């Protein structure tokens, strides 16, 4: 297991434009189009993306293309990210995939916001950490994965996602 599949499984691959769970315009492997209301606005977005005339369809190929970006832009963010880098680096390699996982999804800011678990997870007291995360926002309108993240984090295994 690594942060591909592991996000790969969390994201899921659709190949034409769809709405999340929060109804924006997303395509590929969990990659956000845009907020705005507008299909077209998505379309402009996804062909300026794409560097192609997509009309709203791409192949798996250019999917997959988005998604290593996407990854390696969730690393770099991390890594530039001050509050972020020193959690990071104090993590073992699960866990790190853990907390990737939580930034692709919440971006930088979101994922800053978990200040107080965070804190817990510098000082390696997985349960208390755990608890907190759950008290969230987003533990609340995806639990699912939610939970899977911070069973990863928590324990540093893939158990959540055989
Ligand atoms: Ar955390
Ligand atoms: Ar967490
Ligand atoms: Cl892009
Ligand atoms: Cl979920």
């Amino acid at each position: 297991m690594n942060i591909f599949e592991m996000l790969r499984i969390d994201e899921g691959l659709r190949l034409k434009i769809y709405k999340d769970t929060e109804g924006y315009y997303t395509i590929g492997i969990g990659h956000l189009l845009t907020k705005s209301p507008s299909l077209n606005a998505a379309k402009s977005e996804l062909d300026k993306a794409i560097g192609r005339n997509t009309n709203g369809v791409i192949t798996k190929d250019e999917a997959e293309k988005l998604f290593n970006q996407d990854v390696d832009a969730a690393v770099r963010g991390i890594l530039r990210n001050a509050k972020l880098k020193p959690v990071y680096d104090s993590l073992d390699a699960v866990r790190r995939a853990a907390l990737i996982n939580m930034v692709f999804q919440m971006g930088e800011t979101g994922v800053a916001g978990f200040t107080n678990s965070l804190r817990m997870a510098q000082q390696k007291r997985w349960d208390e950490a755990a608890v907190n995360a759950a008290k969230s926002r987003w533990y609340n309108q995806t639990p699912n994965r939610a939970k899977r993240v911070i069973t990863t984090f928590r324990t540093g295994t893939w158990d959540a996602y055989k």
